[PDB]
């Protein structure tokens, strides 16, 4: 039986800017680094950055909607979004759904998000206003 | 401050086969589905499957090393991996370069992994058998 997400691994084209992004800009804890990768944590999340010559710096119009959302409190959301904006981090989408969300790109074009709100909160909102074709289990 | 992964969203090309893969084959909990997506959980993980016409079925030699690992216990690991193999689930990696792991593909070629062990356990193993150039903080 699967018990949760064990780790998220992102392929990166250049290790130093990716470590700077996740550790320094985004505030994650750097636990180890080696010639071809790094391990960081963000709360319970184990993040691995893996240096990969196959990684393309990918414009957001050229990748699909796969994305990785990090939790932040409502109280901290606006100042963190402003930090990303000050650093010139690109936005790939505007929020149109329940709960605050800020949609931003990493140095290689990985699609990231800051989101406020749980699955339970989303399901409660959906029960009141179901999406087209929505069924609950 | 960021506090962990709020959710993982995977773009999928065909919603029903992807829901079946995560729910039926991998045993995740299906909470809701609608015409364009589904919400599942795997322990604390919120997984969203999002129907995306841009998603392509991607062979593993065409994608980078970005991947998503799910936790499984030492007692359950081998029989779950063997069940996926017997069900014909495609693979993408054989060499265990980061401990006890099984590497497999979802229907669209998303790179998945079963892994036994925490970040702390992997750091302890790496102290004895470090990756080239490894430094611990
Ligand atoms: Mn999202
Ligand atoms: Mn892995």
């Amino acid at each position: 039986m699967l018990s949760g997400l064990n780790h998220l691994t992102l392929a990166v084209s250049q290790l130093a800017p990716s470590v700077a992004f996740y550790q320094q800009l985004l505030g994650m804890t750097l636990h180890a680094r080696w010639d071809s990768g790094a391990y960081l944590s963000c709360g319970d999340l184990w993040l691995c950055l893996s240096l990969d010559p196959q990684r393309r710096v990918t414009p957001p119009e050229e990748s699909d909607y796969t994305h990785y959302a990090f939790s932040i409190s409502e109280a901290d959301f606006a100042s963190f979004a402003a930090r990303l904006e000050a650093a010139g981090v690109a936005v790939w989408k505007l929020n149109r759904s329940e709960g605050a969300s800020h949609y931003f790109l990493d140095p290689d074009g990985h699609k990231l998000e800051l989101h406020v709100g749980s699955l339970a909160q989303r399901l409660a909102a959906c029960r009141e206003q179901p999406y087209k074709g929505m069924v609950f289990f």
